[PDB]
This record gives structure tokens, C-alpha cells and sequence, in this order.
């Protein structure tokens, strides 16, 4: 069979996934590639089921790719999305935190306000901006939520467990691992600050422009930069916590079908891409943003040859992921 289960988190995702199969259904061959379903509440259960081989294929974050490698569950990635434009793909993006217009306070300054994650371990929202502050938490450092809890006044990191460190859900009770979950992924965390619910969104350096189509909006919003200084929404060349390789798609390092998922995506994004069918769009939704695949994303690209995760993410993150866990003040 020629059939990729792609693992759908929620409902709004396995609704864009049956489009999704449907659309495909009908411009491709009838001896091509096929996708079916199979519905998750979190990418953390789409990991397991991949690796039980009851689901094939699910987009995951970078720092979510770190910890699908790591067993039991042994993935691997093999396709990644690529932003920018089709003519200068990149196979990363910008970390940033965006903040509110005249809110009185920088990097070195983040005790005790109310912080928006995209979600727990995911790489602008957590990764970068945990890693950068870890000597700013009290002690004792482990588990390392409960110090991030004790740090600011209450935030919302969807994914953490709010009946051991509850005031990671504070601003988004039971910190829900799917879009089911408002104040989720990057426009979540968005909307988050947004709302007036926190003072801080640690997302990527594209999600305000996604988020809000007048400048006029986005003038009243600001960039925290390492120098402990603010600079426009414009200036995220300059004013970015750290740069990040791109999402991607992970699959089994055994019998993964990894081939007939570049097959699937690669197919999927000449018909189905950026600005190619009125009809069905793959990089985006009527239900919400990122599902299934980043809005902001512009393709896929396959990657190398039984390429590791840690090959992928590369040296200087796959560290600082480490770091995180281990390292010391
Ligand atoms: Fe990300």
C-alpha cells in the first residue's frame, strides 16, 4: 500500500488532514501516494505512534525532533519546511520575544512578569529563551519548570503539567498540547500577549506579521534583544534571541516509509503550495494556523540520506538543548 498515516493533534487538525486526503484524491493517480488519518491529542502521542507503527509521519518543532530521537522512540526526520520565498528557501527562522509597546522592562527584567510559550521544549518558545535565562531561575534548578514557574508571575506553556507546576497554566488553565488550547503555538502564545493575558510572547520572527495585517497594530508592539535593549518588529536581523533550524517532518528510522513521504509532500506542494490552488491550501486554514504544516512555511525539502537528529539540528542547538537540561551556574 502507497497510504503515509499522517498523525493529526485535535480536531482542527484532522479536519485539514481529510481535506487534505481528499484534495489529493482527486489530482493524483490512482496508483499514487495516499493519506489517512489518525487523530492524537498531542505530538507527544504522535511520537509513540509512530514509533508503535500505528501512524507514519507528524510535523514537529526542532527541539520537538531532539526528543523524538531519544528512546523508546527512535525518530528520525525527513522532510523539513523551508521559509522565506521559493527562490532563497530557509531552512530556519528567528527566535524572538515580542513584547508590548512601552511595557518598562528588558531581558535582564523578566523576573516576575507573565510569560506566553509556544509550547513546552518547542524552540522559540521554550528552548532559546529558557536557555538564555537558566541562571536567572532560583534554585533549585530541577525540575526545571518548577523554576520557570517560580520565575515569572504565572504563564502558559501548553504541554507542561499543570498539577505539579500550575502556574505554567496559569494563563491558559490545563496547558492544552493542541490548537484546541487558544493561547498554543506560535500565534497562541501570540494572542497570549495580545489579549493582555501575558507580557511576553516568545515566538518566531514572523508571527506578529501573521497575526496582524495593519502596521499600524504592529507599531505597538516591540522586540527584546540580548543587549537588553528594544527595537521594532522590523528589526528582528538584529534583535532575535537566536536563529533555529526549520520544522520538521519525523518518521520511523525502521521500515518509516520515508520515501513515500517526500513522495506524498513533494507531490502535495506542486499541486496544494504556496500559491498554487485556490482550493485546498497546504500552508493554511479556515480552522487555524499551522496545522498539520507552518503557515509560514513555503515547501518542503528532503532530507540527506539517514540523516540523525542530531545531525540535522545540528552542533550549536542540539548543545544548547543540552545545556538546558544538564549544565550548571
Ligand atoms: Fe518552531
Amino acid at each position: 500500500d502507497k497510504t503515509v498515516r499522517w498523525c493529526a493533534v485535535s480536531e482542527h487538525e484532522a479536519t485539514k488532514c481529510q481535506s487534505f486526503r481528499d484534495h489529493m484524491k482527486s489530482v493524483i493517480p490512482s496508483d499514487g501516494p495516499s493519506v489517512a488519518c489518525v487523530k492524537k491529542a498531542s505530538y507527544l502521542d504522535c511520537i509513540r505512534a509512530i514509533a508503535a507503527n500505528e501512524a507514519d509521519a507528524v510535523t514537529l518543532d526542532a527541539g520537538l525532533v531532539y526528543d523524538a530521537y531519544l528512546a523508546p522512540n527512535n525518530l528520525k526526520p525527513v522532510v523539513a519546511e523551508f521559509y522565506g520565498s521559493k527562490e532563497d528557501p530557509q531552512t530556519f527562522y528567528y527566535a524572538v520575544a515580542v513584547v508590548k509597546k512601552d511595557s518598562g522592562f528588558q531581558m535582564n527584567q523578566l523576573r516576575g512578569k507573565k510569560s506566553c510559550h509556544t509550547g513546552l521544549g518547542r524552540s522559540a518558545g521554550w528552548n532559546i529563551p529558557i536557555g538564555l535565562l537558566y541562571c536567572d531561575l532560583p534554585e533549585p534548578r530541577k525540575p526545571l519548570e518548577k523554576a520557570v514557574a517560580n520565575f515569572f508571575s504565572g504563564s502558559c506553556a501548553p504541554c507542561a503539567d499543570g498539577t505539579d507546576f500550575p502556574q505554567l497554566c496559569q494563563l491558559c488553565p490545563g496547558c492544552g498540547c493542541s490548537t484546541l488550547n487558544q493561547y498554543f503555538g506560535y500565534s497562541g502564545a501570540f494572542k497570549c500577549l495580545k489579549d493582555g493575558a501575558g507580557d511576553v510572547a516568545f515566538v518566531k520572527h514572523s508571527t506578529i506579521f501573521e497575526n496582524l495585517a495593519n502596521k499600524a497594530d504592529r507599531d505597538q508592539y516591540e522586540l527584546l534583544c540580548l543587549d537588553n535593549t528594544r527595537k521594532p518588529v522590523d528589526e528582528y536581523k538584529d534583535c532575535h534571541l537566536a536563529q533555529v533550524p526549520s520544522h520538521t517532518v519525523v518518521a520511523r528510522s525502521m521500515g518509516g516509509k520515508e520515501d513515500l513521504i517526500w513522495e506524498l509532500l513533494n507531490q502535495a506542494q506542486e499541486h496544494f503550495g504556496k500559491d498554487k490552488s485556490k482550493e485546498f491550501q497546504l500552508f493554511s486554514s479556515p480552522h487555524g494556523k499551522d496545522l498539520l504544516f507552518a503557515d509560514s512555511a513555503h515547501g518542503f525539502l528532503k532530507v540527506p540520506p539517514r540523516m540523525d537528529a542530531k545531525m540535522y539540528l545540528g552542533y550549536e542547538y542540539v548543545t544548547a538543548i543540552r545545556n538546558l537540561r544538564e549544565g550548571t551556574c
